[PDB]
C-alpha cells in the first residue's frame, strides 16, 4: 500500500476522530476508485488477465482496509460508542469492521479469486445443443416460448450449467466470508448484513409485512395457475399443487409480466406491452436512456453526465468479446465517471430496468459531494427503490399516451383490471422471491443450511413462498440458487423485498406532493418540481441519517408499511378474489410433494 494512502497519527477522542474520519474518507475515494475501475474493465471484458487485475486491486482494498480499521481500533475501540456525534459514530464504526480485511494474505488471494471465477463461470455458462446464452437467447425463450419441452430444455439447461460448478466455489466462498466477518464480532456474514437496516426487530417486521402480503401473491397464483391449466393441461398443471418453475415467463420465476398475454383477461383492450410498438417505432437502447433521462429531469433531478454517455456501454457488444450481461450502475467514487453497464433489448420490461439502473445513478449524482462513506443509500432498500418509482409513473396507460407509445385508452375498469394486474404480474410476483433469496443465504451463512442441504432449502424456500416446484428432480449435485446472478455475484437480496414494499410508500407520498388527487394507481408525477424537490432532499442526504428520520420525514411514517402497496393494488386485489370464488380455486398448494412428469422423448 502507497505510504500516501495509509493513516497519520490522531488524537483518542471524538476531535482527533472528526479528523481522522475526513483522512479515511479522503484517500478512501482513491482506492474505490482503482477497484471499481478493474471490475469496470473485467466486466465489460472478460479474461483471465483482467480478472488478474481486479484480483491485485482488491488485495490493495483490503491492505487499506487494514491499515485504517487498525488505527481506528487502536484509538476509538473503547470510546466510539460513546462519540456525541450520531454520523461520526457510523464513520468509525465502519471503519473499525474490516470485513475480509480480517483474512491472511493467502486467505485474501483465495477469497478475491472466489469472486473472479464464480463471477465468471455464471455470466459465461452457455446451452447446448450453437451455444445459447442467458441474454438474450433463454431471456427470450422463457419470456416469449409456449413450448412446454422448450422451456423445460432452457430452464433445465440454464440451472444445470451455471449452478453444478458453481457450488464447490460456493461452498469456499462461503466458510472465508463467515471466517472474515466473525473477527469484526458478527455471529456470520449475514448479520452484518442484516446490520445494515440499523433495526433491532428486522427478521420479525419482515415477516410482518410478508403476512400482509402473501394473500395478493397467493390469488395472483392461482388466478395464474389457472390459466397455465388451459394452456398446458391437466398433466402438467395440478391445481391445487405448486406450478412448474419454467413457465411464468422468467429464468426464476421471480416476476410473471412476460405471461401477460396468456392472462390478460380483455386481450381486444389496446396492448398495454408496448414492446411491438417500440420495434415498429425503431426505438434503440439509446433512446430508451434518454427517455428515462428526460423523466429525471422533468422533476429537476440531474441529467446524466458527458461521461455517462461517452463510459457506458448500453449494448451487448458485436466484436466477440465476453461481457457481464447483467444490467448494473457504476459509482467510480471520483464524483465525475458514473456509467450503466446492459445489454439493452428493446422491450418494455428492459425500459423498465434502464430507470432501475438509472435510479442508482442519479442517487449516485446527488451525493457525489458527501463524504465517501455516506455515499450509500438511506439503506440498501432506498437505492432500489428510486428508478422503480419513476416507473411506476412511466408504465401509466396515460404517460404511456403522452410519450407516443399507447393511443390514449378509453378510462375504462377493463382496460383499469387490464393495467393492474399487469402491475401486479410484475410486483406481486416478486415478493415471495425478494423475501425468500437472503432467507435462504442467512441460513447457509448462519450454518444452519450445510452444502449437503443447499438444493434441499432452496427448494424448499421456493415452494414455500413461490408455490412453484422443479419441473424436473433436482438432487444435491445440482445447485440451483447458483444459477440466480446475486448468489455467485455476492449480492445481498433483501433490499429488493425493501424496495418492492417502500417504492409505494414513496410513490404515494409523491403525488401527494405532486397534488395528484386520482386513484394511486393512475399517478404519473412527470414534470412535478415538488414532486422531484421531495425526493432530491432522500437523494441528497446520501447515509448522513438513519433511515428511519429520512423515511418519516419524506412520508410521515419512520417504519416500511405495506398499506400503500395494498391502497395502489385495491381494485386488483378485490377483482383476483372474485375470479379465483367464481372458479372455485383452491388457494395455496396443499398438494405440496407434486412435480409434473418429463415430456414424451425428453429431450
Ligand atoms: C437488473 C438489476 N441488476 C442489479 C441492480 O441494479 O440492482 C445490479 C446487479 C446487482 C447489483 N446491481 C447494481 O446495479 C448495483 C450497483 C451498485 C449498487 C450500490 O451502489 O450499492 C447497488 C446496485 C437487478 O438485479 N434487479 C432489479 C430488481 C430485481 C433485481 C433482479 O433482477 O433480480
Ligand atoms: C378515470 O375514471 C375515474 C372514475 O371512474 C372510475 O375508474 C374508471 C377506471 C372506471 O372503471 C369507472 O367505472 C370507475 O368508477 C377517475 O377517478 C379518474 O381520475 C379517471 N382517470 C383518468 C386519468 O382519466
Ligand atoms: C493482453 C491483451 O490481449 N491485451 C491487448 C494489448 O496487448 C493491446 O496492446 C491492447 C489493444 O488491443 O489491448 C489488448
Ligand atoms: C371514482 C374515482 O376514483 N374518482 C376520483 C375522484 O375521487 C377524484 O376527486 C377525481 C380527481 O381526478 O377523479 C378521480
Ligand atoms: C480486453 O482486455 C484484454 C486484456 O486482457 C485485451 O484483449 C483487450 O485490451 C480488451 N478488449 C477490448 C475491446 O477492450
Ligand atoms: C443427480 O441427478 C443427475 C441427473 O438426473 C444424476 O446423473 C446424478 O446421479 C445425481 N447426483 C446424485 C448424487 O444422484
Ligand atoms: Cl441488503
Ligand atoms: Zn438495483
Amino acid at each position: 500500500l502507497d505510504p500516501g494512502l495509509q493513516p497519520g497519527q490522531f488524537s483518542a477522542d471524538e476531535a482527533g476522530a472528526q479528523l481522522f474520519a475526513q483522512s479515511y474518507q479522503s484517500s478512501a475515494e482513491q482506492v474505490l476508485f482503482q477497484s471499481v475501475a478493474a471490475s469496470w474493465a473485467h466486466d465489460t471484458n472478460i479474461t483471465a488477465e483482467n480478472a488478474r487485475r481486479q484480483e491485485e486491486a482488491a488485495l490493495l482494498s483490503q491492505e487499506f482496509a487494514e491499515a485504517w480499521g487498525q488505527k481506528a481500533k487502536e484509538l476509538y475501540e473503547p470510546i466510539w460508542q460513546q462519540f456525541t456525534d450520531p454520523q461520526l459514530r457510523r464513520i468509525i464504526g465502519a471503519v473499525r469492521t474490516l470485513g475480509s480485511a480480517n483474512l491472511p494474505l493467502a486467505k485474501r488471494q483465495q477469497y478475491n479469486a472466489l469472486l473472479s471465477q464464480m463471477s465468471r463461470i455464471y455470466s459465461t455458462a452457455k446451452v447446448c445443443l450453437t451455444c445459447w446464452s442467458l441474454d438474450p437467447d433463454l431471456t427470450n425463450i422463457l419470456a416469449s416460448s409456449r413450448s412446454y419441452a422448450m422451456l423445460l430444455f432452457a430452464w433445465e439447461g440454464w440451472h444445470n450449467a451455471a449452478g453444478i460448478p458453481l457450488k464447490p466455489l460456493y461452498e469456499d466462498f462461503t466458510a472465508l466470508s463467515n471466517e472474515a466477518y466473525k473477527q469484526d464480532g458478527f455471529t456470520d456474514t449475514g448479520a452484518y448484513w442484516r446490520s445494515w437496516y440499523n433495526s433491532p426487530t428486522f427478521e420479525d417486521d419482515l415477516e410482518h409485512l410478508y403476512q400482509q402480503l402473501e394473500p395478493l401473491y397467493l390469488n395472483l397464483h392461482a388466478f395464474v395457475r389457472r390459466a397455465l391449466h388451459r394452456r398446458y393441461g391437466d398433466r402438467y398443471i395440478n391445481l391445487r399443487g405448486p406450478i412448474p418453475a419454467h413457465l411464468l415467463g422468467d429464468m426464476w420465476a421471480q416476476s410473471w409480466e412476460n405471461i401477460y398475454d396468456m392472462v390478460v383477461p380483455f386481450p381486444d383492450k389496446p396492448n398495454l406491452d408496448v414492446t411491438s410498438t417500440m420495434l415498429q417505432q425503431g426505438w434503440q437502447a439509446t433512446h430508451m436512456f434518454r427517455v428515462a433521462e428526460e423523466f429525471f429531469t422533468s422533476l429537476e433531478l440531474s441529467p446524466m453526465p458527458p461521461e455517462f454517455w461517452e463510459g457506458s456501454m448500453l449494448e451487448k457488444p458485436a466484436d466477440g468479446r465476453e461481457v457481464v450481461c447483467h444490467a448494473s450502475a457504476w459509482d467510480f467514487y471520483n464524483r465525475k465517471d458514473f456509467r450503466i453497464k446492459q445489454c439493452t433489448r428493446v422491450t418494455m420490461d428492459q425500459l423498465s430496468t434502464v430507470h432501475h439502473e438509472m435510479g442508482h445513478i442519479q442517487y449516485y449524482l446527488q451525493y457525489k459531494d458527501l463524504p465517501v462513506s455516506l455515499r450509500r443509500g438511506a439503506n440498501p432498500g432506498f437505492h432500489e427503490a428510486i428508478g422503480d418509482v419513476l416507473a411506476l409513473s412511466v408504465s401509466t396507460p396515460e404517460h404511456l399516451h403522452k410519450i407516443g407509445l399507447l393511443d390514449r385508452v378509453t378510462n375504462d375498469t377493463e382496460s383499469d383490471i387490464n393495467y393492474l394486474l399487469k402491475m401486479a404480474l410484475e410486483k406481486i410476483a416478486f415478493l415471495p422471491f425478494g423475501y425468500l433469496v437472503d432467507q435462504w443465504r442467512w441460513g447457509v451463512f448462519s450454518g444452519r443450511t450445510p452444502p449437503s442441504r443447499y438444493n434441499f432449502d432452496w427448494w424448499y424456500l421456493r415452494t414455500k413462498y413461490q408455490g412453484i416446484c422443479p419441473p424436473v428432480t433436482r438432487n444435491e449435485t445440482h445447485f440451483d440458487a447458483g444459477a440466480k446472478f446475486h448468489v455467485p455475484n455476492v449480492t445481498p437480496y433483501i433490499r429488493y423485498f425493501v424496495s418492492f414494499v417502500l417504492q409505494f410508500q414513496f410513490h404515494e407520498a409523491l403525488c401527494k406532493e405532486a397534488g395528484y388527487e386520482g386513484p394511486l394507481h393512475q399517478c404519473d408525477i412527470y414534470r412535478s418540481t415538488k414532486a422531484g424537490a421531495k425526493l432530491r432532499k432522500v437523494l441528497r442526504a446520501g447515509s448522513s441519517r438513519p433511515w428511519q428520520e429520512v423515511l418519516k420525514d419524506m412520508v410521515g411514517l419512520d417504519a416500511l408499511d405495506a398499506q400503500p402497496l395494498l391502497k395502489y393494488f385495491q381494485l386488483v386485489t378485490q377483482w383476483l378474489q372474485e375470479q379465483n370464488q367464481q372458479n372455485g380455486e383452491v388457494l395455496g398448494w396443499p398438494e405440496y410433494q407434486w412435480h409434473p412428469p418429463l415430456p414424451d422423448n425428453y429431450p
